[PDB]
């Protein structure tokens, strides 16, 4: 990746991605608008399986275009399993993508709604070994989307929020131990689901999708500090980091199924 460009502004956006990376008009591309008149329940859909209590984070990046909060998964630790899965998807790192303003900033849609900001907690296949090998896979990732919206804080996000401030531009990285990612989910684990792929470069169509229908509530305070981080390195010229998501792309020949009535 040392030589790629891609980005979210107005020349090395995502209308331009599909240049280097062809895939990005691919069958089975995220993310997507979900219909909920459209979505039918699947009985047959498993109960969701989210167990992080012994999920342990290591460090957080700020890579240029988002924030990634990294986690040690060199054992099964943080597992989710269950729901439309078939074996063990361990946590490697969760991050985020929101806009310049309320009114958008989320990667899926519901109903073409758009939320603040999405929550993307990514997960690999065991099974394949390492993630690099998961990526390759038509199965090999678990992506768990979760909305959040503005409105009260989030208790469990503050810790994040306050240590952007030393991770500002394009490179930079801190120690972020012992963060609880539990503290990120909403009440409900009711969700979507449906295969789809990564939503930035080399987007690759190895991801199974599960959305909870439930956001979780941030306040003002919380994502007014996410837009202060820059996509740029330091010592340049400042550009916001903001709208780093990629739009709804075509559903093509795939359902999403729900897991709740
Ligand atoms: C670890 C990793 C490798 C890769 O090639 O692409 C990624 C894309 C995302 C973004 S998202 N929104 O698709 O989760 C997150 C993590 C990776
Ligand atoms: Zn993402």
């Amino acid at each position: 990746g040392m030589s790629h460009h891609w980005g979210y502004g107005k020349h090395n956006g995502p209308e331009h991605w599909h240049k280097d990376f062809p895939i990005a008009k691919g069958e089975r591309q995220s993310p997507v608008d979900i219909d909920t008149h459209t979505a039918k329940y699947d009985p047959s859909l498993k109960p969701l399986s989210v167990s992080y209590d012994q999920a342990t984070s290591l460090r957080i990046l700020n890579n240029g275009h988002a924030f990634n909060v990294e986690f040690d998964d060199s054992q099964d630790k943080a597992v989710l399993k269950g729901g439309p899965l078939d074996g063990t998807y361990r946590l490697i790192q969760f991050h985020f993508h929101w806009g310049s303003l309320d009114g958008q900033g989320s990667e899926h849609t519901v109903d073409k709604k758009k939320y603040a900001a999405e929550l993307h907690l990514v997960h690999w296949n065991t099974k394949y070994g390492d993630f690099g090998k998961a990526v390759q896979q038509p199965d090999g990732l678990a992506v768990l989307g979760i909305f959040l919206k503005v409105g009260s804080a989030k208790p469990g996000l503050q810790k994040v929020v306050d240590v952007l401030d030393s991770i500002k531009t394009k490179g930079k990285s801190a120690d972020f131990t012992n963060f609880d990612p539990r503290g990120l989910l909403p009440e409900s684990l009711d969700y979507w689901t449906y295969p789809g792929s990564l939503t930035t470069p080399p987007l690759l169509e190895c991801v199974t999708w599960i959305v909870l229908k439930e956001p979780i509530s941030v306040s003002s305070e919380q994502v007014l500090k996410f837009r202060k981080l820059n996509f740029n390195g330091e010592g340049e010229p400042e550009e916001l980091m903001v709208d780093n998501w990629r739009p709804a792309q075509p559903l093509k020949n795939r359902q999403i199924k729900a897991s709740f009535k």
